[PDB]
């Protein structure tokens, strides 16, 4: 079912630019 | 097109896993 998938992958995507920018974050820091 | 659809899913696991490993490492490291 695609509306699910399509979701989901649009919900992976999010949280891989929200981890992505946390680690250039914590590399400044660091 | 679902298959597709399927391995983008996977696919972005995957970058995920990695992304959060690092920011593990990029813990410790403070």
């Amino acid at each position: 079912r695609m509306k699910q998938l399509e979701d989901k992958v649009e919900e992976l995507l999010s949280k891989q630019y929200h981890l992505e920018n946390e680690v250039a974050r914590l590399k400044k820091l660091v």
